[PDB]
């Protein structure tokens, strides 16, 4: 038969990866991004409540 | 009795076969019929993603 004159076709589009939808960066707290515009650490501190005495 | 003079009759119309409804040729992707008017292969390529580095 025709061993040389029958072509093969290439699709001009690549298939994209199917990738998981990213969600977590919108669910967690972002407030420290203003202060963290500089430096490589943020120190976050919390109260220790005074003890109720009898 | 009339053993020889009473007809038997043939209906002039064939019964059509009862056949399953075809569905799958409408449900799948058809886009490659545009390029596949020639040849015996379509090559379909896909991305391999760049790797994140530390």
């Amino acid at each position: 038969a025709f061993n040389n004159f029958i072509p093969e076709l290439w699709s001009d589009m690549l298939l994209e990866e199917w990738t998981a939808q990213t969600v977590f960066a919108n669910l967690v707290n972002r407030e420290y991004e203003g202060i963290a515009s500089k430096g490589n650490v943020v120190h976050i501190a919390g109260v220790v409540a005074p003890t109720v005495k009898d």
